[PDB]
């Protein structure tokens, strides 16, 4: 009476099902309807595409992976799914920096906010987030700089049925920051420059108009788009340096568990940056 293969399997489709739902549904409203075009949907159009690539393409031969227990496929198809796999994560944590930037951009420097930022300027701006996605995910593991020396390793390597994650010191500390501690440090330092501009207009609207009946929202804005993100991605990037810092430290189980965490990030982006009431009008309009 195991309930493994069917336990697993009913959630693993149904995060599948969630994530390419939601994303399909902004992705189309957004392109459907001329009012929704705007300069700041571009980067949400990048992060939905992002995340759609995501949940179609590693989801679910990862569940397969895990399900089977073997790889029926070669090792080039392996290496193609590494490579996608850490592509489409990267590119979608540089989005939410690059979400976060306009942000503050659009805020502390409300005068100048048109000027800066042009339709023309978004798409370079997304490009180059893109091509720099794609130059440590497909460069380094396609040309095998990434590989480890280990004998556990070159057997993993010298089968076809295998498919397990074994790299170096260099390549995973690199890949780390690239990926996540320097977005982190930007957004940390912009949502405090932002949380403290809205404190000082409320208190410039308090001294204005006390007498007359006339700070939640602000911090639970904040704590809505910076929690969810920092612990779906926070825990696995500090076992990936870690397991490569200290040999046993850490078993494979804890590393896949800690992986599969952060890919439930994807379906929860649209319920975060798509809660706009032209995005509900527009929501309304396609169902
Ligand atoms: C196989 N899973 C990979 C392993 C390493 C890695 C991931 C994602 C982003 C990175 O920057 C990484 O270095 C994970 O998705």
């Amino acid at each position: 009476d195991e309930v493994w293969v069917v336990g697993m399997g009913i959630v693993m489709s149904l995060i599948v099902l969630a994530i390419v739902f939601g994303n399909v549904l902004v992705i189309t409203a957004i392109a459907k309807f001329e009012r929704l075009q705007t300069v700041t949907n571009y980067f949400i159009t990048s992060l939905a595409c992002a995340d759609l690539v995501m949940g179609l393409a590693v989801v679910p031969f990862g569940a397969a992976h895990i399900l089977t227990k073997t790889w029926t496929f070669g090792n080039f198809w392996c290496e193609f799914w590494t490579s996608i796999d850490v592509l489409c994560v990267t590119a979608s944590i540089e989005t939410l920096c690059v979400i976060a930037v306009d942000r503050y951009f659009a805020i502390t420097s409300p005068f100048k906010y048109q000027s800066l930022l042009t339709k023309n300027k978004a798409r370079v701006i997304i490009l180059m987030v893109w091509i720099v996605s794609g130059l440590t995910s497909f460069l380094p593991i396609q040309m095998h700089w990434y590989r480890a020396t280990h004998q556990e390793a070159i057997n993993c390597y010298a089968e076809e049925t295998c498919c397990d994650f074994f790299t170096n010191q260099a390549y995973a500390i690199a890949s780390s920051i690239v990926s996540f501690y320097v977005p982190l440090v930007i957004m940390v330092f912009v949502y405090s420059r932002v949380f403290q501009e809205a404190k000082r207009q409320l208190q410039k609207i308090d001294k204005s108009e006390g007498r007359f009946h006339v700070e939640h929202k602000a911090l639970k804005t904040l704590g809505i788009i910076m929690g969810t993100f920092t612990l779906c991605w926070l825990p696995f990037f500090i076992v990936n340096i870690v397991h490569v810092i200290q040999d046993n430290l850490i078993r494979k189980e804890v590393y896949i568990l800690l992986n599969w965490i952060g890919y439930v990030n994807s379906g929860f982006n649209p319920l975060i940056y798509c809660r706009s009431p032209d995005f509900r009008i527009a929501f309304q309009e396609l169902l």
